[PDB]
């Protein structure tokens, strides 16, 4: 195997690909990448055996094929190490690959492709395309209320659903919820899957919004997602997900509206006095007015008034203040509207302008 | 107590004082600021009982005199948070302290400014004043040289030295060594103290490198800085510093230059294939040619050549290359030079254009 790219062609590629790993990987052939030459092309795979980054690079330069695999930090190092536009030759020889590029040579370790985990073969079910930027929003827009390290393994993901012809993720960790729905332009059957949450992270590192659309391909039991010259590859988790219509307030007749960040800032510095552990708030709300209060063990307290827009009845409701400022941070709009019923129901947040992406968090008794 | 001042006018103070804190002392009231109105100023206290930062705002707003302490995390963050230009009123009522700003209003808890630590007053012995860029300079070049927590407490700090009319820097963990000297115009007593390496860091944070001068009180067991409205006291540590007059090379008869940013990236690379724990690289030369070798446990290798000005005898050393990937990247200068002996003999290094600055790496035997 034998090979010579321009660093500039090599960077990205191992960067996409190094994603799935870790520092050190128990079983250490999941620490190396695997490099195959095959006609005019390099490809590189990464995997931690739950989920796969393949990169493919045309060769424009004198080649031979075969395949290794090699540590990928050390090797990206290298590569990202060398002078901006370097050509970098690749030499497999005897179980050492060389690297020569300049004045500089290296001599890694390998192990032998046929060691790398192959992931099966498997049927796409449901197949679409759609803008980078589309999936970018869709995941930007709910990935903040995934959960996290939750006994609910079903809930340390993100539900991808296809409905007529809108793609829409939601997640949720039991405590609020982020919906967001975009129109595609293909009718699609109704079909659910859960990503978990690390290949949801790696989707979302793998976007950079460009003219490269999206190709989806959803089995059984994973999700394929193809964009350039990128080729990502997950499981799928089993269990079945809450559906986000039942957590949606039924006809909120209260509606506030308000400036984000000024809202984003009062309660930003309401939390400041809120419990530390609990981070309750209390939301009061009056025709055009708003006043958010927050106390602390420590009896501090603080008071923030704000004038809004708000039409329905006075009321007051506690919730957790951290929720509502990834939401507000999440939003990145000018105005928010949030839609209220009363005292023990939960609210749902929404940017004033458009109706895509909508959030609910649950009131809490402070 | 009660004063009125922009929020623009007390970030900085607030910053500054905060310095020494962290955000849970055991001893409670080491987690507030001491603030006092007096005639026409606002002063502002932190300290960890080994330092203490001071900031003096003048006030031009009605006032009256006073003192207490607050939590300085949260009195900060209501500051910081509120909208840029917002007055802040504040008002001492019972044990509770009030602010208020627009259409905010805060009540933190305090204590009595009757507890707050109080560092001995002493007396100056050796007194000098400076720019600020030349104290910062002088820190900058050597504190990544000081010890962490070493065993030999005297190397986690730094010594400061006046000699004739300079003042100098020297930092050493006991195996590679700084020192950087400064002339600053005044006939000086010879004298030595070392400061702790947190409060060395306290004082380079302290210097903007502005107009105001720096003026500079040591004691016979403290250091001041007054800058601006800013006043910096450290205790010293007590022990014998190493004399880096000793340490230096005697009579180096091989002289190497050779660009910096070539030079430290192919260290860099090199480094990469070093042993993991030990950091160890071969440096050969040999007229006008600079070779760098490493190796590790996996027998993986690397290979540096480089086209560099050396005159002497060919020789090669062992060092640990992240020792001098520190002093490269401290040293920011377009062309560096080394002076050699031999393979047991330390290097020392220097930006090739000044000898303001020295460095010291001992070899190593790989």
């Amino acid at each position: 195997m034998k090979f010579t790219v321009e660093r500039e062609h090599l960077l990205k590629p191992l960067q996409q690909v190094s994603g799935p790993l870790g520092g050190r990987p128990t079983l250490p052939i999941l620490g190396n990448l695997l490099l195959q030459v095959a006609d005019g092309t390099l490809s590189l795979t990464g995997t931690d055996l739950e989920m796969e980054m393949v990169a493919r690079v045309a060769l424009v330069q004198p080649h031979e094929p075969g395949a290794t695999t090699v540590p990928a930090r050390k090797f990206f190092d290298i590569c990202r190490g060398l002078p901006e536009g370097a050509e970098i030759a690749v030499q497999l020889e005897g179980e050492r690959m060389l690297v020569r590029s300049g004045c500089s040579r290296f001599s890694l370790s390998t192990l032998p492709a046929a060691d790398f985990p192959n992931l099966d073969d498997w049927q796409s079910e449901v197949e679409f395309t759609l803008p980078q930027a589309t999936m970018k929003r869709l995941i930007e827009a709910t990935q903040f209320s995934m959960a996290h390290q939750d006994v609910r393994y079903y809930l340390n993901g993100m539900l991808f659903e296809t409905e007529g012809e809108e793609l829409r993720t939601v997640a949720t960790d039991g405590h609020r919820l982020a919906v967001c729905s975009m129109p595609i332009g293909q009718s699609l059957p109704s079909h659910s899957v859960i990503v978990p949450r690390k290949g949801v992270i790696e989707l979302m590192r793998m976007l950079d919004g460009g003219d490269n659309p999206l190709r989806v391909q959803i089995g059984s039991n994973n999700i394929r997602a193809h964009v350039g010259d990128f080729i990502f590859t997950s499981k799928l988790v089993d269990g079945r997900f809450p559906d986000y219509r039942r957590v949606l307030p039924k006809n909120p007749d209260k509606h506030l509206e308000a400036g984000s960040d000024l809202l984003k800032q009062a309660f930003a510095r309401a939390a400041i006095l809120s419990n530390e552990k609990f981070r309750g708030v209390r939301l009061y709300v009056s025709e055009n007015q708003l006043k958010i209060t927050a106390n602390n063990p420590e009896q501090e307290e603080a008071e923030e008034c704000l004038d809004v827009t708000y039409s329905g009845a006075e009321m007051e409701i506690g919730f957790n203040v951290s929720y509502v400022l990834d939401v507000l941070n999440a939003l990145k709009s000018e105005n928010v509207r949030m839609m209220l019923t009363d005292s023990v129901s939960s609210v749902q947040i929404e940017d004033a302008a458009s109706q895509s992406a909508a959030y609910v968090v649950m009131p809490m008794r402070l």
